[PDB]
């Protein structure tokens, strides 16, 4: 028996899911379909070693997930550049989703920037989980699949970047959330009134309160038998924070060890004084 | 069902009152001024407060030290409270130890907030009040080993939780199924699930006004863990300070 209040919350949930589908080309629904089973070109090419990687570049439409060179001795840096490029693209998608969140574009512009600066990576890790399973991660719009073991065997620094994400993913995936759930959750993440440097926290907390309300209802309707999923999901927010912290440290190592590499401008600004 | 929830809530509250001498209610009365505590706002006041209060060279160090003594006491109070939580004592013994080992820091800061305001913190059963600025004026990195707690506290206290709310929240923190090294995660999550349901009802019945307070409180978990990790890093760096054997053992 939908009430007048719960009615508006359902409308918000629908709106967000709609914008999510429109803003993110590769949904968890598609990722799962690729990862589990089918025959259509949905089957990804699997990269689990140097030779398969070499053939991957030939098979997979890596149209652009590689800078201007390839014979860069180590594949470690080629993967680095590719992952970097995808993140920038993800920031772009998340930024577009954000503008669809009711009230977000009406907030002070400096705060819009602050909210995006701190929320984008937490969102990136949340959604990256949709593309992972305990054995690897979908890449190049789902065309390829790079194994966890392969990524772990990379040169000293690089071989330590992905594991923490996989550990978070296997755990987060156990909540069995679908795209309709995630659309609201990522909205909640963005409208965080506790981000450093925010000018007007009040209007932001008001928007988040309504999102939380929407998320609460969504999880109870969509996952009836999942006791306290709402609270379990909210607690996952601490895991995302840690991933970021740790990630930043690994980045500082790369910056010093690899003088010939550099973070993309967008990413640099995001991490500056974080 | 909702019957067991309020019963659980009452039980936890009663137990919390028995285990924790200085309650938030108590502390607030003393803080807002409603037998004024001795105030330590500088060196001489501290030195005076010592021969007056009798708490139980290098001030910055003696202070940080005092923090430790109280922390150790707090762990015992927390441990006793833990045993009153339904299901806790029935858990694998090693798991009980793991949950306490990783949960006392989070609980310590959570309760520390009850005794703080943006200007200072109550010490020794509330007999004293040490200034935020005095603490913030200590040499070395000591002049900021408490500041992060004050910052958390100011933010945490905005939620206006009371002892009955905190009792259930603390129990939730203790029953965290994600602590490393746990042997049987299931019972732990099942108890926490129960505690979470009790905390939600408690917040809905105790604060009809505050929308999504449950969600907001759970979100503060992020701030506690971040403050704890940061507290650990500070403790290490401190080592670079070269200024008992049984003492070190106790702490
Ligand atoms: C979304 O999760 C990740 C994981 C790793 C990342 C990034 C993002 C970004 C982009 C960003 O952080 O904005 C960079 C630059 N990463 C690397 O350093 C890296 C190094 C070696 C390998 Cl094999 C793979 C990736
Ligand atoms: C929850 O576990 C703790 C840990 C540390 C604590 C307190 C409580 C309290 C609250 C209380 O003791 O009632 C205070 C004031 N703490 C201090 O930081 C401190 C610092 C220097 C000295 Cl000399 C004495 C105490
Ligand atoms: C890093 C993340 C980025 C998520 C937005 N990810 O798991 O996709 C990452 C790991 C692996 C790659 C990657 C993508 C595309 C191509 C390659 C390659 O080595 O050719 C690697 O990005």
């Amino acid at each position: 028996q939908l009430n007048p209040e719960s009615a508006d919350l359902r409308a918000l949930a629908k709106h967000l899911y709609d914008s999510y589908i429109k803003s993110f080309p590769l949904t968890k629904a598609k990722a799962r379909a690729i990862l589990t089973g089918k025959t259509t070109d949905k089957s990804p090419f699997v990269i689990y070693d140097m030779n398969s990687l070499m053939m991957g570049e030939d098979k997979i439409k890596f149209k652009h997930i590689t800078p201007l060179q390839e014979q860069s001795k180590e594949v470690a840096i080629r993967i680095f550049q590719g992952c970097q490029f995808r993140s920038v693209e993800a920031v772009q998608e998340i930024t577009e989703y954000a503008k669809s969140i009711p009230g977000f574009v009406n907030l002070d512009l400096n705060d819009q920037v602050t909210l995006l600066k701190y929320g984008v990576h937490e969102i990136i890790y949340t959604m990256l989980a949709s593309l992972m399973n305990k054995d690897g991660v979908l890449i190049s719009e789902g065309q390829g699949f790079m194994t966890r073991e392969f990524l772990k065997s990379l040169r000293k620094p690089f071989g330590d970047f992905m594991e923490p994400k996989f550990e978070f993913a296997v755990k987060f995936n156990a909540l069995e959330l679908d795209d309709s759930d995630l659309a609201i959750f990522i909205a909640v993440i963005i409208l965080s009134g506790d981000r450093p440097g925010l000018l007007n926290v009040k209007p932001i907390e008001d928007i988040q309160d309504n999102l939380l309300q929407a998320l609460e209802l969504q999880l109870k309707l969509n996952h009836p038998e999942s006791s306290q999923l709402f609270a379990k999901l909210l607690q996952k927010m601490t895991d995302l924070r840690q991933i970021v912290t740790e990630h930043v440290q690994l980045l500082q190592v790369i910056k010093k060890t690899e003088t010939d590499m550099s973070l993309h401008p967008l990413l640099q600004e995001i991490y500056k004084d974080l």
